[PDB]
């Protein structure tokens, strides 16, 4: 009657075991903090920068991952002032059917499935890239592994496969980093536009808690959650696209606010037109568009993508990102449309 | 930077708990075990017979559940030879934003003893297995399902979550067998990856029957189906039922499906059921072997009332449903149906 | 680890508790006999607690044949007495022995402890719901939030009393508790229990749900003083002197519970009802200060060897022997006998 | 019917929360994995050496102790050869009724009763021990701190006061480490007869996991245990009652070998009468003395003890300071040497 294709089980560390092992530092403290502020002024008109999130589709060599991290923590201090610059270190990764879950899933490559290394691994990552002043951002996908890495969360997402997930928005709603939903595969907007609201508010589940029990929790609800525009059945990353989606939001009497996603189905998946996307935006942003409060961004040290007999360095072992020399282009051609769209 | 909107945490019991309260009756395994096994035996192409999953929207009073059973209970037997009749306990009903469940405010005020909800909704779910009559829940999270999936002998995963990886993931482990609700916008790509997904085998994160975080690997689950529900205009066509036809084999995948009757496919009218029910029995008995299921939302009276003074006895608090009488005709007519073909 | 052999789980108390809960009436047993008790030991009562039945539970069905039998004679007494009788799961050896009925139901050394606390608890509830109120030793420090809410009084062995984590465990008890004197004879030791037992205490615990806590205590005054012999026994007029003036010394109720098996009996049942005639001579002579008395009662008398193994007789304790039931009506008659005769 | 007497309850970490923050080093597994072996290989008589347990009353500084620590290291790699020394690192003080529980229940000392602080300065101090070399001993007083700190101990005893309990008996039957028992509150051997052989049975009984869930548990047993003489209202270090413990671990069937207690009783409560006993067992064992096989010192920084304040003097009960603690060892090592001859 019960756990019949139930495998095994196999122990799990709480929680606390990850936050008592690696403890933030008053530099990680920080950096998630004022981090949090700052996209916070962002999404209340209060301030002008745009919030960038960029980085690999997918970390799956802590590395790679660090040489990426310093050098874009170059960048996020020399654009300081028109951009705020995000890392994105995603652990999980939710895949079509089946495939590799990401690094706390299977952190070998190799279906060992050594989840409680993996969050070790992931942790210790996620901790010291925010050492260095850099902020991380993931998507939310897990209903559990959150409570391992979320206090150095400052931005997170839910996948669009995942964006009217009840539990997700769920979740969302008791998170302290911001969050954004994705528009629907089909480019649905409202589903999104749905989960905005519930996450506006407050609600009452069932979770896990820091000492791994089941419990219930209430979540006072947050209200710092917006549209990412990823297209899905054709692009919309448009002038008149992103206008649609404006008074979309004005009639559900949300802000008016919107990050466009380069990549995937504005990308048409070829890794190189987020060039294109990006070129497109910076006109928006120039044309003085007050409503485009961020950018997702697919980028990694090499640009393309490997299959899963060896490991090329610095290259991604999933969706296909646009190499370092690039990313450089693009920040710099964002900051530029940030100058152009008050000075 | 810990904990800034989650502001109140409370004791929940372990699963481990409510099947001590609770346990499975010799009956209710017994009906648990059998039931599977019936719509395996029909999965894989082995029985004409025809699943019916009926019952309420939504159930919210134990009382006018236990009348329904018993009533479905005779029926299950009268057509036991071409229907399996597997009866529908809902608790949690998703909604964009009143009503969160039985389980999830069993007192109807948002009070959120899910406690209380999760005895009671256990309980209920006891005594129609061990009266011999198959439930069939729906597995929306994944903490619930550790407490009742051992009485349930189908089980079904909402339109807004057949895409979710996490959803998939459940019904990797599932022992009751499940159906994929295709998308809100009557698409179907999403539950065919389900299927496949849900077939493999997983490794993630869930709660065990004592309430801690731990590690599964489950086995990939073999009795999983698609289940046409409309989208824009409804599905429940047979020039649909072609496309899904071809596209599960163009996808290496039984060409069976398991027809809704109401939601997106009434356009909305809960009498609408009823013309969905008269059109599927002209395939069933034109020769329409992989029409192997049907879903309805039935109570014991019909139509719906609003949470508010006293509550109509039997009367969904939920989606409108056909009443009983709406109810036994539809049974006949499938089972009529049924028998066409010979 | 290299000592650990095996590790099997454990249903958590809550489980029980939902299980086996307190029906209404069980519910207002274990809360009159709790007051009662707490009359006494304040002197605005006259009754002498009884904490007698058999020395370990071990068939549920001769333990309630007996409650029944020893409940038609509480409330026969009512006035005179208040009979609590005894379920004592738990059972110490001085080395090694069968542990209680919880421990080892089938006594098989299958040790099938979560039959064992099942079996406990469902006959545990039968008991306090048909009037009879329980009484019990704490032994284990996990056991008792299985079966605390049933009990309506509780001891400490004799081989616990100096124990600090026994005296911390009664200091949170909700029924009152009873310190045995050093099996040697010493009184200082189950003083300084009552007086630490009196205060409150911080310490680790497990709770209802099978998780490891700190629990702050209040501390227990419903805590007296059991005499159960020593080298030689303390039964006496003489040593109930000493006892009383030591207590007085520590300044704490001049008031004694009084065994008549153990080290009193000299390991001999039967004696057991020498030391009645004694005690009732001092209670029907005007002793106020005997506020309670314990006696190790069966249906048949004597005692039978588990080591054995043969088949076991009905009704005959497997461990320490008792009385049988046609001495313990008498001895339940002249008790009451004695406290009237006391006014 | 429940709680009435409980006034609160505050989470605890699990002690997997701490083997994970502070891992033992390949040294401190070493210290210990080595410690216990030699002190099993002098139990079960084929090691001529002599176990010596010495150290504070108390750790109630942790900076007082790693200086005791490395003092005491130089003399435990200077005298190998004749004694096996390991520190006296107790944490849990048990106290005749009311008063400060020690430094796991109320660190600060001051009735905060910081648990999770304890447990950590408790762990990383043991760790810090044991990673330079110096093996360590603890009282199992507590059911539930053994699972954070087991594994950085290479030799336990149980407290006098609770050498009788079927609770403490059955942990010490699943140590990993040797143990010993004291004697009762009056110089009875019998209680300590008794826990040896039921420490050396399996049992079956409840515990908390490295996890903190309540669990049921099989014990092996336990045949690394022995006699701890500590004295009533009498000392009984004299060999009279060396002989008497002697005959008695025979009737019982016990190897015949015991540690003896140079405090607490032997002591009659006076700090200094240690060196004197020291003297005594000096003689037993120069004499020729195979039964005796350890001893217990109460020793610090400074002799004598404060209340509540002094670096490195003891804070419950008074030991000797460092200059009578390098003599003592010293002359301990020497009667090892005569006995060898
Ligand atoms: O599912 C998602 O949210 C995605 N994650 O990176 C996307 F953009 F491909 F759709
Ligand atoms: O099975 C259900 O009741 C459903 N839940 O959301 C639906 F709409 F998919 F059909
Ligand atoms: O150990 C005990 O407390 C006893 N319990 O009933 C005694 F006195 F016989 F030894």
């Amino acid at each position: 009657n019960d756990d019949l294709r139930i495998k095994e089980i196999k122990e799990l560390l709480p929680p606390v075991a990850l936050l008592e092992k690696f403890p933030a530092t008053e530099n990680a403290a920080n950096t998630v903090a004022h981090a949090r502020k700052a996209i916070h002024k962002i999404l209340k008109g209060n301030d002008d920068r745009l919030l960038v999130v960029i980085g690999p589709c997918s970390i799956h060599d802590p590395v790679a991952a660090k040489e990426y991290a310093t050098r874009l923590l170059a960048l996020r201090e020399e654009l300081k002032d028109e951009l705020e610059i995000v890392m994105r270190v995603y652990f999980e990764k939710p895949r079509t059917t089946v495939g590799w879950k990401g690094l706390i899933n299977d952190p070998h490559m190799d279906n060992s499935f050594q989840i409680n290394d993996g969050l070790r691994i992931a942790r210790k990552l996620l901790l010291d890239i925010n050492d260095s002043g850099l902020p991380a951002a993931g998507e939310f996908l897990d209903m559990i592994t959150p409570q391992y890495l979320a206090d150095l969360m400052s931005w997170g997402a839910i996948g669009a496969r995942t964006t009217e997930s009840q539990v997700h928005r769920e979740l969302a709603s008791g998170l302290s980093c911001p969050v954004g939903f994705k528009n629907g595969t089909d480019g649905t907007i409202k589903v999104a536009i749905d989960a905005i609201n519930a996450a506006g508010a407050p609600h009452c589940f069932l979770s896990v808690t820091k000492w791994g029990h089941s419990a219930i929790v209430n979540t006072s609800g947050n209200g710092d959650c917006h549209i990412i525009l990823r297209g899905g059945k054709e692009p919309n990353y448009s002038a008149k696209h992103v206008a649609e989606v404006k008074e979309g939001l004005n009639k559900a009497g949300l802000p008016a606010q919107v990050m466009i996603d380069f990549s995937h189905a504005n990308s048409s998946k070829q890794f190189k037109k987020q060039m294109d996307v990006c070129a497109d935006v910076c006109q928006q942003i120039a044309g003085g568009e007050k409503a485009i409060i961020g950018v997702m961004v697919e980028s990694h040290l090499v640009e393309g993508n490997q299959s899963l007999e060896p490991l090329a360095y610095g290259k991604s072992i999933t969706d296909a990102c646009i190499g370092w020399e690039d990313t450089d282009a693009l920040l710099r051609q964002l900051a530029n449309a940030v100058k152009a769209r008050r000075g």
